[PDB]
């Protein structure tokens, strides 16, 4: 599925993005955005020989399993393709360890690169949410 920009922040308000750890729905909305265009079927490989799934692209070293990451860890405790699916929960549950854990969003290399220290709120203007 290619979420609309509005469709997705609701989404993502629904499941408790909103202001979680202290990041507004725009820093979430605008790194779905640069992530994977706002499609859950987006993967992408790394050099490493990991991959990075769904909307937010999260990526198989730590996070999902996709039975081809020799060494990887399964921290959200998923196959890689729950994170493809056009319900965004499985996506959104394990952003929330990922973001939790240290780093807070600087995780998503687009969302520091393209996001952080930006007008965030523009990706929510005209929704209603
Ligand atoms: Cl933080
Ligand atoms: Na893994």
């Amino acid at each position: 599925k290619v979420f609309g920009r509005c469709e997705l922040a609701a989404a993502m308000k629904r499941h408790g993005l909103d202001n979680y750890r202290g990041y507004s729905l725009g820093n979430w909305v605008c790194a779905a955005k640069f992530e994977s265009n706002f499609n859950t079927q987006a993967t992408n490989r790394n050099t490493d020989g990991s991959t990075d799934y769904g909307i937010l692209q999260i990526n198989s070293r730590w996070w999902c399993n996709d039975g081809r990451t020799p060494g990887s860890r399964n921290l959200c405790n998923i196959p890689c393709s729950a994170l493809l699916s056009s319900d965004i929960t499985a996506s959104v549950n394990c952003a929330k360890k990922i973001v939790s854990d240290g780093n807070g969003m600087n995780a998503w290399v687009a969302w520091r690169n393209r996001c952080k220290g930006t007008d965030v709120q523009a990706w929510i203007r005209g929704c209603r949410l």
